[PDB]
């Protein structure tokens, strides 16, 4: 299935993918952001990471700006959300739905040695591609996990209250209104410059300056939700290696550094919540450095790109 870079991207994606609809896989592959929100931070919510969620409204505004393809959010309720469900599987053969994790549970958290496995409410996306009378089967392109799911699980999953908000049958209907083709060099000078204006390799120095702030919090949660987070910036870092690579582009030479720098990040994160270390200094200490290598990073990008 489509990686994509976070849950929502994946889904979109993989849509675009089986449907083959022109320009959604390049403009997701080509992102580059990054965002911290301090609020979401104390409040144990996904703070952090390539785009706030569940839904990327950043992505929605580059299909829309780019290609001239649109997503529609739809919202429905207990009595209708399956018969609506019927009437897109006939037109388009597949649905985008917003459900709740809880319900799904497709990662392995023991091959990481994490046998702990706390069932949390976080919102994530499905593609439905059948229904029947007890049950449905869905695709969960991020885990690359497909099951089929009892008709009762499936309603609950989709009007289950969130730690992101309440879900009430959301579904997202992609269309073009008539796609405009970018080049991946276009796509890719658009987000680096972004980038660079809105000064998002900022938000990572913040983000470091909590971390060090975290130095006497006995909660270690936030080191948790932090290594999840980062998944989707390790994922942008591996899309824009596999584009390099396919189109043969102009990169400062220091990429793949990057990526092992934020698998680092990630593993010392893990090891701290997991209360193998005591070194928020350390993390705080890497955050704040590769905040200078990632602004250095985009500025040789335009140049060389």
């Amino acid at each position: 299935t489509f990686q994509g870079y976070n849950c929502y991207s994946s889904a979109l994606g993989e849509y675009a993918k089986q449907k083959n609809i022109d320009q959604v896989e390049n403009i997701i592959l080509s992102q580059w952001s990054f965002f911290f929100d301090e609020e979401q931070f104390y409040k144990n919510q996904w703070y952090t990471g390539a785009a706030d969620g569940p839904v990327d409204v950043v992505l929605n505004e580059d299909l829309r700006n780019f290609a001239n393809i649109e997503v529609l959010e739809h919202i429905s309720s207990e009595s209708q959300a399956i018969d609506e469900g019927r009437k897109v599987l006939e037109k388009h053969g597949l649905q985008i739905v917003l459900m709740d994790f809880y319900y799904m549970n497709s990662f392995n958290w023991k091959s990481l040695s994490r046998f702990n496995v706390t069932r949390e409410h976080d919102p994530a996306f499905a593609v439905l591609t059948q229904i029947n009378e007890n049950s449905v089967h869905i695709i969960d392109p991020y885990y690359h996990h497909e099951e089929n799911m009892s008709m009762e699980d499936f309603i609950k999953s989709r009007n289950s209250m969130t730690k992101q908000g309440k879900i009430s049958f959301n579904s997202y209907e992609i269309f073009s209104n008539g796609t405009k083709k970018s080049n991946i060099k276009e796509l890719l000078y658009y987000r680096f410059n972004r980038y660079l204006q809105e000064k998002m390799f900022g938000k990572i120095t913040q983000f470091g300056q909590v971390v060090k702030k975290q130095l006497d919090n006995k909660d270690r949660k936030w080191a948790f939700t932090g290594y999840n987070c980062l998944n989707s910036v390790v994922y942008q870092h591996q899309n824009l290696i596999n584009l390099q690579k396919k189109f043969s582009l102009e990169m400062p030479p220091n990429l793949q550094e990057l990526l092992d720098n934020w698998a680092l990040i990630r593993k010392k994160l893990f090891e701290y919540y997991s209360r193998g270390s005591y070194n928020t200094e350390e993390i705080s200490n890497l955050i704040c450095k590769v905040a200078s290598s990632e602004e250095q990073f985009a500025q040789e990008v335009l140049k060389v790109l």
